[PDB]
């Protein structure tokens, strides 16, 4: 039990892996702004791009058209992922709105472009009406309602009727609705929200989460009575190249002219 | 074994059900080197935190457990069964939710020492009749947190609760707050636990991390079944890390500092 | 099969352990000057608490019995089946039920001595027609507690309680009564308690700590098994504690001593 | 080899329905008996044994729905007169009026033994020359009746065989609280199979470290091959080994009563 | 595979040992000069006690039956299946009932030398035209003992065993008399037991104690079934012990002297 | 692991190989990259064709449990020969007097157009985003009974494009207006496309070339789909060799049957 | 696995060996494809007697089956799929049964050679629909045997094996015949008789002994059960003695003449 190192280790122990998504060197760059828009054939993408192909016939099965996403542990990718899925299910000419529900650490509007004027935090506890509360994005057909000023109860400020009311509203007035929250393993935050979500998903980092780590994770979210999806794989890199294995194996399909 | 359980999974392995791991606070240890209420005095503590997440546990558990009325107790004495109990009411309270916490530790009971209140017509007195049941709740210094302290020790504690006036209180308290928590000893020590059972909707045991063992934990277990008192898990109290990568081998604990 | 040294020996072996009283130095000191109740004389005891718990899980086993009437009997001579029996009856009248203890052992019986009451017209007196069952029952130096004692100790004590004026007196103790404790001689030395067993709801018995072995309470069993007598449970009186980790090995006590 | 414990019968699924010590008083008064240790000694451990086995014996009659009981061997010079004729003087003292009748039309001896005359007994109750109300003789306990064996004949399995065996037997059992019937040991005679078609409850006298599992196993199966149902075993003739804490198979107690 | 030496050998694989019948020394000597039959001659004898034991087992497993025919069969030949025949229905006769002995050993058959009887118009005769089935049983030197012995010996004894003659016979005698035994040649040398095992109600082998093999028995057995004979136990004749013990291995012999 | 050495291996883990191609010598000889020109066409009496021709036969029974005309061929990795089964097998049921339409769903490095002989005007990229009708979109190949939807200019959203509902109708209408329907699609282990593609398709089907793609692999491709919930038939295996020659045994054999 | 040399070793796999035909030296003498059929050249032969005990297995197990329609098939070629076949049809002709035998191998058919027939309008001509199912049949050198056979060979046989004019034929022959023979190519070279399988009621196949191999029969099962074809049984072509013995192996065969 050391970090995971095949999506095979998970699957073995009864845990889908819904997605593998890789290292994205451009991002890594970057790093030293949102992917999607910015390097659009990057690997990462394309399996950002398989995970929502993926999401659409699950959700179709839950007929919720909430999906939270949750990690495992902090830093590992969980916003990355959820950022960069939400703009590729805008380009699939849907409406879209990410509510950043990461009221401690979360900045979700520095990244898209957005205010953290009137925010959830702000929202939940009156201040701020729902109809309004979504703000557009530097992507089209996707809104956001970022963190809003840090509350000092976070977790008791989601256990609210008026955090229900806004994903309720939310539901009816998008064509679907993401849920960006802090890892499980951190703090409660997630399985409060857990409870008005259709759909839910886990990230964990390739070598560095453990199957130990993924396990305690979901065991958390079924003691609260919030089913998961699956998990994902997010940073996967490879390491013995063959004829591509190790349990990842992924493919440069460029495009013709 | 019969050596200190070292993680949730010794347990959970012998199909008892851990609800919650709750970490070894160094505020609580270095600021009663019991004393303040973590709670209010360290709210961002991961002990806190950890009780937060045994509040969202809690909240799923009961609804299938059918009655608003919890009971705490412990596999011995001073394992933090007290901590948890005052310290898991006050977090409910702050979910804008009304708790009554009854301390039915009328032997060792000091949680309205802790809590700011009064011992005057506690539990002891208004079980032998001395006090009225709709009177008995105390304000604490936390709002929608009200207390029963213990009263005076009484010479007959089991036999106490043992009375039909109890089942009258808990009844009561059960009818006018939206949760009620009882702390009470520890099981292994004295009886009193297994008689305020019966009254009970939702019981949880706190073992301590490297201190109380699988055995201790299975008599404990054992005793209630014994006596019809269904547990619907056990809470491991005051973890320690013993690792330095990729957090943190047997149980894990993240700080998630807010901006 | 050697001195039981953990109740999950027999527990293992199908036997429920109801409760595992420990050695109390206070009546050890008290003995080696019985005499007088522990419950009365030092409430406080570790042994006394765990007779306090073995109520407890009484109460319930009872209420599924239907039957108010509870024979105590041992495996073996001087294992404390009397001690547990007469601080059970104490502890169960401190929780205000009317209760009455019935000394079966014809042969050597002694509770008369213990709670403070006279032999006259005892449960031999009683069985032979000489004396009635309606005025039989003596109070005690404890209130709400009850003792119908031995009697002269007569020359067929098996055959009296054959006789059907036992059954009279057990069905007029169940009634009037709201717990009937019976106090019997082991079950390995006579005949005696496997008679008595028809008449009661309940059956307890006690095995001491380091002494009796798995194999007696096996036997001890199926002679009650073969004489159509349901046994509850085993009491494990007089532990003793060995370890010093975890607080022990087996049992574990503590002393939670009362504050102010 | 002999059978050294009730738990090697008993794995061989073997009911142990009493172990009888050996009776030291017994042995010096024999150095044929002829007195019963019931009133010669009545406190005596081989009687408590026996006293155990009358317990055992009621409840299992008072199910079977029978007053009749058979006591037979495995092999001759076991006890199972002492067993049958101790047991019989146990009942009466228990105010029931019992008849033991003796079959042992080859050895019989219970008349010596419980001081009646041999006139007019079983040989010739079933030839036809004595009537079956008369039958019945009073012996030096009170409650307790005999009908001896009468005069040795020289077909005692084909008088058995007889239906007057048959009348007697119904007869005995709509009088007497208890019929008792003292045997031959099967594997000797066919006799006692005869006889376990006319009784109700069957029991098998077997000797401490004398009779063999396997002789043990015989005898049950001549039994059910006649289809007599039998209760269990009684192991006579038991000795304390070592002592140790009572030791390997058998337990005893000295309960000796106050004056 | 080897000579039987215990009736737990044969138990073992299934089979029922239904009586063991001991080597009576009495008829060795009489034999070395049958004889003027054992029953009669010397009646304590322990060979038939054994006898008398096998009658108390019968009794039950035919009136369990309800069929009053038996057949004795065995599975070699001289191994005594016609000593334990005439010496049980004799024992069988002291039990104050009418039997009737039919020799169907129409090869070698010897009864009415060994029962003093005339073989004028036998089994052999009423079975090819007449002799008359009323008129054929004859008087033998024991009380309510009667036979039909085989009669002149025929040319075809399978066969005539096989005529409806036969069945005409057995139904007779079933009504006449209180227990019908028909004694047959070995099962492994001849068929005729197999032929006349239809008409029976009750089947019983007998077969030398350490002279025939388990393999000889379930060979024996498998004819029968194969028939659709059912055959109820064996009979272990000519037991002796090898030297005392506690009786043991299988075999326990106990004097049981009666005294006037 | 190691590429798949036998269609035992597969068929061992619960995966149904449906055919076996073996490597067309002929082909790999044209090809000197990309398929030079359509095997079905150029040499008919190849062993890969008389496999393809096979393979039409299990489908015709498959297709028809099914019901829905409608086929996607997808693959596990790119340039194992999904193109190269697809078109081929499509020629061959076009041989069988049928009306085939070919979908080349590649809209990234799609050449259907180039290889059967047809024009990128006017192509499923096109038709996706309005830019043609759907009634109109068919070319005819140069085999008779064959027609074709080429990819059309290379869009910048293709996996974006198949989501839309104006494919889900051109599908229908496929089906609708042909006797069968075949969907060449891009590798399912580098795009997400074919998993789009499956939602509207009645068979599915998958290849994997033969000492290359791992089992591993294989079952990862077929989680994919079940994760989407598209059922795939079976496995297809491409570009076989042998090693042996003994009696053409070790996972495949084929025989060189040709006509007089 | 390394060529069945006992019918056992199959019989131990679930694949039940409905015939095992012992090698005939009279054929093979004559052999230096088949010179001419054996059932009538010699028909004391042991491998005709073992074609007749395959006569008797048929009859009962097309009962079963209820259609007069027979396929037989092989696992490779060159085993004697063709030899059981025509000498099988010529012993059923000999139980006074109207026998019809199609050849379904367009391929490399040859029964209209060694049967004493034409090949004018054949199969492939009838199949192209030029050609009238009613007259399509052939007397050949024995007497209620009747034989279609080839025709000349085409481009496309199992395209024209898919045809609607095929089942008609099929159809038309059950109906006609007591009993239709369909001799056809090896399932392990090509598809023909996949499709040939969905219009017979009973199929048999054929694997030669010491060949063949047991992954062959496997795998030839495997083809058919996926083109939902039921196989009744194999055929254990070419078996010859080992021993010299006194009785055994695999195979067993005694001349029961006079
Ligand atoms: N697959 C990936 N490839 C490259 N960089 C990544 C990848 N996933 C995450 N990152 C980077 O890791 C960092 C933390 O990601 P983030 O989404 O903020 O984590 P979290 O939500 O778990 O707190 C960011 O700098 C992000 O760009
Ligand atoms: N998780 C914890 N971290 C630090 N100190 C703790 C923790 N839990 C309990 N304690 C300490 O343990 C001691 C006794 O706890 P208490 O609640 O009185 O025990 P109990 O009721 O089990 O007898 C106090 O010093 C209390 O603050
Ligand atoms: N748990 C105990 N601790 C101390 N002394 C005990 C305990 N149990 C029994 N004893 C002592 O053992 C002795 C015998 O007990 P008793 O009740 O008379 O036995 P019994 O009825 O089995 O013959 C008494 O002196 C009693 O005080
Ligand atoms: N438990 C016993 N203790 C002492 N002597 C015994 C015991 N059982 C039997 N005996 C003696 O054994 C002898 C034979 O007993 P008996 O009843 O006559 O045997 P059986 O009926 O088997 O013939 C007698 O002398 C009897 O007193
Ligand atoms: N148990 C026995 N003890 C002594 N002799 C016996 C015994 N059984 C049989 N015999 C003798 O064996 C001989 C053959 O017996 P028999 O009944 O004639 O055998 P079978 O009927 O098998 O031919 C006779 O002389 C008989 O007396
Ligand atoms: N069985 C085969 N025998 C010979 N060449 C083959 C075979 N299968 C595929 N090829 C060749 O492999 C190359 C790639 O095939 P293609 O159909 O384009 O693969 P894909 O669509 O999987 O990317 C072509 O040159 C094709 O001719
Ligand atoms: N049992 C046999 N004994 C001798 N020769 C045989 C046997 N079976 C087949 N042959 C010969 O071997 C060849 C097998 O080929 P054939 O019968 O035409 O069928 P196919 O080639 O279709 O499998 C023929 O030449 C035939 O004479
Ligand atoms: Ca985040
Ligand atoms: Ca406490
Ligand atoms: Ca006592
Ligand atoms: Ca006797
Ligand atoms: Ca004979
Ligand atoms: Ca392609
Ligand atoms: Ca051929």
């Amino acid at each position: 039990n050391r970090g995971i190192e095949s999506p095979q280790v998970l699957e073995e122990h009864g845990i889908s892996v819904y997605a593998s998504i890789p290292l994205s060197e451009w991002q890594k760059a970057r790093d030293s702004q949102l992917l999607a828009v910015g390097n659009p054939t990057d690997l990462a993408i394309e399996a950002i791009r398989s995970l929502r192909t993926s999401l659409h016939f699950a959700m179709m099965q839950a007929q919720n058209n909430v999906l939270m996403m949750t990690g495992v542990s902090p830093s590992i990718g969980m916003t990355f992922v959820c950022a960069n899925l939400a703009a590729v299910i805008s380009q699939t000419n849907k409406r879209v709105l990410l509510i950043d529900c990461d009221m401690r650490k979360g900045y979700t509007h520095e990244l898209l472009g957005t205010n953290n004027v009137n925010g959830l935090s702000e929202i939940l506890i009156g201040q701020g009406d729902i109809t309004t509360a979504a703000k557009p994005t530097s992507i089209a057909k996707f809104d956001l309602i970022p963190r809003g000023q840090v509350p000092p109860n976070p977790s008791e400020l989601l256990m609210s009727e008026r955090f229900a009311e806004l994903v309720n509203w939310a539901s009816k007035n998008y064509d679907l609705v993401l849920i960006d929250t802090p890892p499980i393993l951190a703090v409660t935050d997630a399985a409060i929200v857990g409870r008005h979500v259709g759909t839910t998903l886990m990230v964990a980092r390739y070598a560095v989460n453990t199957l130990k780590e993924v396990e305690t994770s979901l065991s958390r979210f079924e003691q609260n009575g919030i089913p998961v999806k699956g998990v994902i794989l997010n940073s996967i890199f490879r390491r013995a190249s063959a004829y591509q294995d190790y349990g990842y194996y992924e493919y440069e399909y460029k495009s013709d002219a």
